């Protein structure tokens, strides 16, 4: 039980699966997750995902709270931190 | 009436009590915690600990809202910031 970020459309190419907490930039990247890289995800029920723009948790968030195999072109690619509650 | 963190299994060794507040590491440290140490904790009803993976309240959270005797091997030993509430 998990999330997990795709790198391409449909839970396709690939993928890195993280727990709760606040994750910046740089343990995205120790975590194997490239900065602006993500297009799909899979959200376990009841969980919610907080992706940001920008560094430290700021510029503009999405939340999913369901498996989301597109994430659409404005929050395609923009991930650079991130908040995971189970949730 | 405290959150106490203790460094070995079935709150064996070393302890020390906190009250609610946002620890950083350099507090846990000032506090006599060392990093990476917690391994079991006592959490009065009501109150919550949010144990962080990395300092300043990133990285990996778990979550404890009773007392614990092993904090399971993924998240022991692993605390290097943490939350609490008495809520
Ligand atoms: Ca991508
Ligand atoms: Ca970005
Ligand atoms: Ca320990
Ligand atoms: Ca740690």
């Amino acid at each position: 039980k998990a999330v997990t970020f795709y790198e391409d459309i449909n839970y396709g190419g690939a993928s890195v699966s993280l727990q709760p907490g606040n994750y910046t930039l740089s343990q995205l990247n120790t975590a194997k997750i490239p900065n602006d890289d993500m297009t799909s995800l899979k959200v376990p029920s009841g969980w919610t995902v907080d992706v940001y723009e920008n560094d430290n948790f700021t510029g503009t968030k999405w939340t999913y709270t369901s498996d989301t195999p597109w994430v659409g072109n404005d929050a395609n690619d923009k991930m650079t931190s991130v908040k995971i509650y189970s949730t």
